[PDB]
């Protein structure tokens, strides 16, 4: 079997980068819409007995892209592909990973079941919002970390990183922030927005010392940037000299760009798990860490039957 | 269909309390071992068209108890029970909820699959180590909270609770601690044991102020009590006046009892999701919050087709 | 794909013998218990695209070992093994193969379903208590016979084997005894313990002539040795000169060792599907037929895509 | 839900007897063949929310009848029946219950899987050739015994039954014969046809004493009657005064009728799990035990959610 | 893996032709009936790791043949075949492809489910009665067309084919007839038998002009030939000079041979998806298009991982 890399409509630049790093051309696919807005998928080459990797991030037109991915997976399976792997850099519906409300769906589990029934044999993803999403499948799920790339960026772009403090913008980010602070041998802090019992002012509590130090906000994603912007205001109010925000998934939906442009961030750093070209044109603060080499190495090692553990300590 | 409550060998006192609160006698079951240590299950009454609830905590002889539960579920299903619900107050293998190591099993997902294939239609559990374990099943999973009972105990047993600080013993407990601190309108702190890069001394970092205040350690479980004991030493070293530990699952395996007896805890508070009678005989610091009323109300509402949302704000 | 042989905690000497006969080292696995007695499995090498064989007998801590086997199977499957085969020399819960009582579980079927959901693709076992257990799976199940090794032992160790009579200790062993008697061209007899209608003395009926002849008791297993010991008393009372007992699974649980030491057996012969080192130290009558060559040949032929029919007529 | 009894083409007289004992009319079904010999099933009434019981024995045109049963089960399921139960008095392919030959199918398991995928929720059958066939399903399987009816017939029709010996025609029938002999408090014997190593004369070995006593051959089925006829010749050669044959499934295929007419049987007794009207017209020795009351009681108790254990000790 | 071609009892001449075109001998299989008319399948060689193709048409003893095919598929799967493909030239129960009546089964879906549960990994068939039957499976289904062979026969055997009109015998054949007429650049007509509201005379309506032209009836199958015979009478009554009938599946059950012999057909042309040797002996009008080369090429390309699209434009 040979590696066949197919791109959905979501992140075709990332698919191209992965294919170039693998020394391959992208597989021939026409991914369009019928007139009635139904997804049209036209695989333009044989995938018989091939090791098919479909790159599709959960971003942009989320349901459009997920349906595109499912249809492409099913087409490859019925076309007798040896193995179909869904490379989903940003897993859609990952934040709907539990039922903590009455009648609430576990949409991440539904997406996992849909991918399984479409015929996916393997999932490659980066920085799942909850790592337990790996357990939502009965197939192997690669949950790659952007943490080595984040550490590289911090050590190369922040002069006073050895005296910095890594800040969690919410309680759920504590593990990620503590891991990064341990790897950098720096202090960490946590910011919590307390629960909205009524319609008074949202107030943020900070635990840890950030006074007269550079604060690096690290989180898994910035959708509306309410979390990171509120954390940034709190950090400046607490005496932080400079505030950075580093995310792996830059969704930047809704008012995020205006929020960041009016915030105090020295830089907002995201990976290219989601296309950022449009976002960077309206926000100069955004910088992008390319993770295409990580995904390409993961695909290559999956095809060659080699461990991907190397990707959790080094940036290829 | 009628409620049939069956007890495994793990926590029969809790099963009795649930049955009494439901105004029922426990179903007739003989749960023993064959000579070769294979689990022997002898259901002593018809469950045809009945709503069967099997109470079995993940504690004691873990694999023995889980096999007992699976065999009882399968026997009830083949005996044409209308519905089989596994009441698992402490979910076994819940800490193995992700693959963050090479070749690591997701044992929680395997346990969920085993329960599903045994024929469970419903799971009732308390304070899952990861709430995403709800997504490991395709059946409804009730993840009950001991938090209302914990808040009741704090308000009734700690005189200075309004000036206390709720402390997370690790980074993963941050959400639970922030929720409790919000409900009590008190400060919170977090304690992190940094990663063991080599064989030097384990050192703990505390973020937040606990000086001259009562510190309440809140966590989901205390297995060996290394986490809570190390956190307690750190809290006293940081100037805490008194230190409490409140858990929902008191496993207290291995050296936990000696650790607690030699620690500085004012009280170690656990629920009775795991039997504590033996533990209390060797550690006077342990106190037990009865959660049998919560489980009984959950079972009764499940049988009657009523919401269990009331259990997340009140202790019945 | 390459053969990877992994040992559970149950029978590691047999796993070592199989690996030596295959010219391989055992795969690196740490199979221990967490403090709370949950099974801990740490596969120490890649199994990507490998043909994994996990050796785990149903013996000793039965539920412990079965959970170990299931966790190891699931870990290998999620670790992208090409194929996972469970080598289970003595199938656990094999005697619970039917529902002939109200509410009785079919525990063998539950174990088969658990192995299937863990991800086993192939089962290799020896002398299933019921051969229909092969039908409990939807995957191929190799039910190897110890009969050629038993015939070899009889012809090499019993001088008057041509005038012996092979005796079934119960009605269920009749097929095995008739097959062995046909292969040896000798007489056979059957012993039946009639059903316990009340609390009077257990009485045994013998059909067939054993007077002044060597009697060989052949059965699939000896758990408590009540069956073989009662049959031995009956055979001596019926005029048998010498009495042998040949089993394939020597469980020897409970009072079996004292029963055998106080019985009249010339020799109790078992295979090493279950470890016998401890049993032989307390009972000199026990002798062991090594079947590691049969299992090793079965594994080798399974890997090479060759028939295992040769194993049913010859001992390699 | 109401009981709906539907008859296949196999045994419509038995279906009528069951319906009369249940005080019901048979459900309206047209079960014919299309011109190209495809099975045509036309259910003539609504089964929405009904408790559907389909009576179809494995006899006559075996594959025709099994396909008829599967199509009727699937039609009832798609027609929104509350529950579909397959009443299969003689389970087809039951003798293909294991893989003891290279490349041999387990046809009983395939039939079970086909019934499961057709949508059967419950199986009611009589005297499975192997009771482990219950484990071939994941649904409840009722394996009713004709033994109480057989004991009733023996006590009412054989004057010297207290001095009789119950004879197994092969090694596999030993459990059934020992159970019957225990219930009658009589002796038992076993007859074995040794394996055909070459083309010499088939010779039968008898263990047990039948001289000058009435011999009752008891087996689960008589297909070609080679087993019972050879056993009858052996029993007469051994000095039996009279020889009876009692089966639960009278298949009587091929040369069975001529074999019985030329045999020495006092009577050949079968149940009506298979239609016997044609067989009795050509063989006066055949007598029929009606088991329609057992099946009707089983269906009624299944519908009413009552235990069928009463059917294993009494004939209703 | 190597191609292994196994023949069922249905169409062994076609299997032989396929094997010869593949340069192979048919796999050793004994496909007979037990005495009680149960299907007996004895695969006479190893299929371990082999690419197994089982040829079995839906014809003759339909349920017999389908059960034979299912048993052979399951035997090959349990015998550890690498892949099992069911080559079903005429799909049985294909006309039962929808539920347009109360309580009607979808027998085609049931057959698909039975093939899936037997373990088929791939289906190769010719001219499905409904192409949507491909969607009844979750495995790849090759729906080969006899249309190129039909066009070849028309261009080589009908001198005035350029002035002919291709006639649909019913409304459902319109797509097939329009496709053929487009490929031949000829006119088309449609014949409809209006619905039987009462017991008056069946009357046929013809849309299109067939006067003084050769009419070619093209349909997917001729079971009883009522459709084609009635269409032929209508076509002659409408002024057609000569009438041909071309089918891909010649079932010719029941009165079809007498109907054709008394009809006005110049020739009745069928493929050999169903054996026609017996039919041709009683009807000189029947001619056979060999499609064994199409099936052999499909099998060869499936084994070699090559597209079968070439088969839809050319006859190999
Ligand atoms: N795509 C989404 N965008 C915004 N909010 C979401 C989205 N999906 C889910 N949510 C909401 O956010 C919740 C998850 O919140 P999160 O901050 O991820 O962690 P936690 O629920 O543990 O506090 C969900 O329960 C739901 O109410
Ligand atoms: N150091 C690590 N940190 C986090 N996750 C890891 C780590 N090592 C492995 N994993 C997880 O395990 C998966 C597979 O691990 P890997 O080492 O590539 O080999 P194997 O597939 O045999 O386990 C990765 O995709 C990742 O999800
Ligand atoms: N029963 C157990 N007892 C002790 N350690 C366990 C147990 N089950 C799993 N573990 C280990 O603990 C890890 C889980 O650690 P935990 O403190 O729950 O959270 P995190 O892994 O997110 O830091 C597992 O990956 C495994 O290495
Ligand atoms: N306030 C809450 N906090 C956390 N989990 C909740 C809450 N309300 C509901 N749940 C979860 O939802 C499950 C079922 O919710 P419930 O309100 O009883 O009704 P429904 O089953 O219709 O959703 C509970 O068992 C629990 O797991
Ligand atoms: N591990 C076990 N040890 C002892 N008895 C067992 C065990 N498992 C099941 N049993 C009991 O033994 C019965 C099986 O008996 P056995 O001698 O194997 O054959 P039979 O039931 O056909 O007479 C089961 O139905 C159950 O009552
Ligand atoms: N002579 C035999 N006696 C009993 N079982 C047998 C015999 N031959 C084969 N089997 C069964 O069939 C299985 C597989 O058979 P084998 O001859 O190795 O080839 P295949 O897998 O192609 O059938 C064996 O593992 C065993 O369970
Ligand atoms: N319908 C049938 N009619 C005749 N023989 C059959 C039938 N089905 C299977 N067989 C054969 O008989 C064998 C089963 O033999 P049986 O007497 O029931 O018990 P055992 O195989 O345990 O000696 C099968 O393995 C097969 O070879
Ligand atoms: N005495 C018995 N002998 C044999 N099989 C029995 C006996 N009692 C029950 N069974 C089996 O168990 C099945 C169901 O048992 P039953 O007593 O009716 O209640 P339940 O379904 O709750 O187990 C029966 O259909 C039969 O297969
Ligand atoms: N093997 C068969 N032989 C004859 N008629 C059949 C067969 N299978 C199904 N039928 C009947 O024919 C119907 C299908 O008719 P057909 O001419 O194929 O198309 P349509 O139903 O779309 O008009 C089925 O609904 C059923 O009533
Ligand atoms: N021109 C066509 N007309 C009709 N069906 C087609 C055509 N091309 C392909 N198919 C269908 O697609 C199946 C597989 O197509 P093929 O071109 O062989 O490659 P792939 O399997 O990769 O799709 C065929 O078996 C057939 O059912
Ligand atoms: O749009 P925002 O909610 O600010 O950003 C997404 C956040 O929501 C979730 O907690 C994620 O972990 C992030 O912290
Ligand atoms: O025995 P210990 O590890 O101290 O207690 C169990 C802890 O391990 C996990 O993090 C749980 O969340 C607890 O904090
Ligand atoms: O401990 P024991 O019951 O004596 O030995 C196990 C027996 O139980 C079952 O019948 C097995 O076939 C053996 O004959
Ligand atoms: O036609 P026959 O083989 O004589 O009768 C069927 C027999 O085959 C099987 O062993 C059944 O248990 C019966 O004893
Ligand atoms: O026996 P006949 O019904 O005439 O031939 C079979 C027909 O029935 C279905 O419509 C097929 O498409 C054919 O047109
Ligand atoms: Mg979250
Ligand atoms: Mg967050
Ligand atoms: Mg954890
Ligand atoms: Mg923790
Ligand atoms: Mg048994
Ligand atoms: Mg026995
Ligand atoms: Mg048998
Ligand atoms: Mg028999
Ligand atoms: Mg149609
Ligand atoms: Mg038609």
């Amino acid at each position: 079997p040979n590696i066949k890399i197919f791109s959905g409509s979501s992140h075709q630049d990332l698919s191209q980068k992965i294919a170039d790093r693998l020394g391959l051309e992208l597989g021939k696919v026409v991914t369009k819409k019928f007139s009635n807005q139904e997804t049209c998928v036209e695989i333009g080459e044989s995938v018989r007995g091939e090791d098919v990797y479909i790159v599709q991030s959960g971003c942009g037109e989320i349901n459009d892209n997920l349906m595109e991915l499912l249809i492409m997976i099913n087409a490859c399976k019925i076309a007798s592909a040896s193995r179909v792997t869904a490379v989903i850099p940003c897993f859609p519906y990952a934040r709907q990973d539990k039922k903590d409300k009455s009648r609430a769906p576990i949409s991440a589990k539904l997406v996992a079941n849909m991918l399984s029934v479409a015929g996916a044999d393997h999932i490659i993803t980066m920085d799942l919002h909850a790592s337990q999403i790996q357990g939502f499948f009965d197939i192997p799920v690669d949950n790659l970390y952007a943490e080595p790339a984040v550490l590289k960026w911090i050590r190369e772009n922040i002069s006073e990183w050895r005296n910095c403090t890594i800040v969690s913008p919410d309680a759920g980010g504590a593990k990620r922030v503590t891991s990064i602070a341990d790897r950098l041998n720096v202090d960490f802090a946590l910011i919590h927005k307390e629960r909205k019992k009524a319609n008074e002012v949202d107030r943020m509590v900070l635990v840890g010392d950030v006074k007269d130090r550079v604060a690096i906000l690290v989180d898994d994603m910035a959708d509306t940037c309410g979390t990171i912007c509120h954390a940034a205001d709190k950090l400046l109010s607490a005496g932080a000299t400079r505030v950075y925000a580093i995310l792996t998934h830059g969704i930047f939906s809704g008012p995020a760009i205006s929020r960041i442009n009016n915030a105090c961030f020295e830089a907002v750093v995201v990976t290219n798990t989601i296309p950022q070209e449009d976002k960077m044109k309206h926000c100069s603060k955004i910088q992008v860490i390319d993770i295409s080499m990580i995904l390409a190495e993961a695909i290559r090692r999956t095809h060659n039957g080699e461990s991907v553990s190397y990707l959790f300590s080094h940036v290829p």
